DNA sequence: CCGACAGCGCATCAGC
DNA sequence: GCTGATGCGC
DNA sequence: GTCGG
């Protein structure tokens, strides 16, 4: 990438505030900031061009500055210095170690990856997968594999019910040529806003990924959210692929423009058009898009045949997918 | 010179 | 066991 | 840490 030297420096201080520090919203602007240069087709010389563009402020700025002539940040290796801190900011990698976890590691003295592994009996279910599957959660997941994972998900929800709909989000909706993890957006004519006939439809979609080894692993499992593991089979002969992971939401119909927009994201592009709704007097959130009152009660739900129908309510011009990467 | 900063699903734990 | 908070994740 | 009021 052509700002890679800043978009990584934001990126570090950005882990830093959230894994160590929790200043959310620190984390949150650093982000923002390395997200709008990464997207910055010219390369940044100085904070002061790099001011230029939203969500670069004074201290960026100054920091883009700081980095362009030394190669570094007194911060950063200061950071790196302190040991309590990079032991937190390495044990948060794993899928379920959050900060307060980390720290409770760090004072028992668990605190390299061998460490977790000769304490698994500390770790909880989840930790326990993040753990197992460390290495192979580090690995991005070529487009082409993502292809492939959808062709098996998209024809197994099927398969259970010839009128299912997925569809897969987040970055891969975006396009991206690589995703971190896969998102099915998951839906069923006959299951409209909670009305109560029955439900269990998530759990007959993960029984079946479950029943053909495609999904692996459970992390979580309620009546719309499932998060767990999945693996592409291999050729005989071939190296196993890496494990993925997989979060699968069920959303009723009449809610599922509201899904697929939360879904796809990005999760900085969902933050930005949540608050300027908030601006124009509503809500949003993965089911509906409601009117603000003066006073703060939300409304019912408003209608929706289309993403767009969300970007009008809110007077946003609509954009693709592809450019909300935000 | 300040306060706002999206909104949710699920698992676990502390105190009862 | 339940509530309610905290934790971690999307 | 930024931004908008
Ligand atoms: C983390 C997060 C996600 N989302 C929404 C928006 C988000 O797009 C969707 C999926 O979350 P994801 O973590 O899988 O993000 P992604 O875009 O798929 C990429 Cl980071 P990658 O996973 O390909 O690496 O959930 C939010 O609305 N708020 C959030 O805080
Ligand atoms: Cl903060
Ligand atoms: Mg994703
Ligand atoms: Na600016
Ligand atoms: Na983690
Ligand atoms: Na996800």
């Amino acid at each position: 990438t052509l700002n890679g030297g800043i978009t990584d420096m934001l990126t570090e201080l950005a882990n830093f505030e959230k894994n160590v520090s929790q200043a959310i919203h620190k984390y949150n602007a650093y982000r923002k900031a390395a997200s709008v240069i990464a997207k910055y087709p010219h390369k940044i010389k100085s904070g002061a061009e790099a001011k230029k563009l939203p969500g670069v402020g004074t201290k960026i700025a100054e920091k883009i500055d700081e980095f362009l002539a030394t190669g570094k940040l007194r911060k950063l290796e200061k950071i790196r210095q302190d040991d309590t801190s990079s032991s937190i900011n390495f044990l948060t990698r794993v899928s379920g170690i959050g900060p307060s976890a980390a720290r409770k590691f760090v004072d028992e003295g668990i605190k390299t990856l061998e460490d977790l592994r000769k304490n698994e009996d500390k770790l909880n279910h989840h930790q326990r997968i993040g753990l197992k599957y460390f290495g192979d959660f580090e690995k991005r997941i070529p487009r082409e594999e993502m292809l492939q994972m959808q062709d098996i998900v998209l024809n197994e929800v099927k398969k259970v019910d010839s009128e299912y709909i997925a569809t897969v989000c987040g970055s891969f909706r975006r396009g991206a040529e690589s995703s971190g993890d896969m998102d099915v957006l998951l839906t069923h004519p006959s299951f409209t806003s909670e009305s109560t006939k029955q439900p269990k439809l998530l759990h007959q979609v993960v029984e079946q990924l479950q029943k053909v080894h495609f999904i692996t692993d459970t992390l979580s499992k309620g009546e719309t959210k499932f998060m767990g593991v999945c693996q592409l089979p291999s050729k005989n002969d071939e190296k196993e692929y890496p494990h993925r992971r997989i979060d699968i939401r069920l959303i009723p119909k009449d809610q599922y423009y509201c899904g697929v927009l939360y879904f796809t994201g990005s999760d900085i592009f969902n933050k930005n058009m949540r608050a300027h709704a908030l601006e124009k007097g509503f809500t949003i959130n993965e089911y509906t898009i409601r009117p603000l009152g003066v006073t703060g009660v939300a409304g019912e739900p408003l209608p929706v045949d289309s993403e767009k129908d969300i970007f009008d309510y809110i007077q946003w011009k609509y954009r693709e997918p592809k450019d909300r990467s935000e």
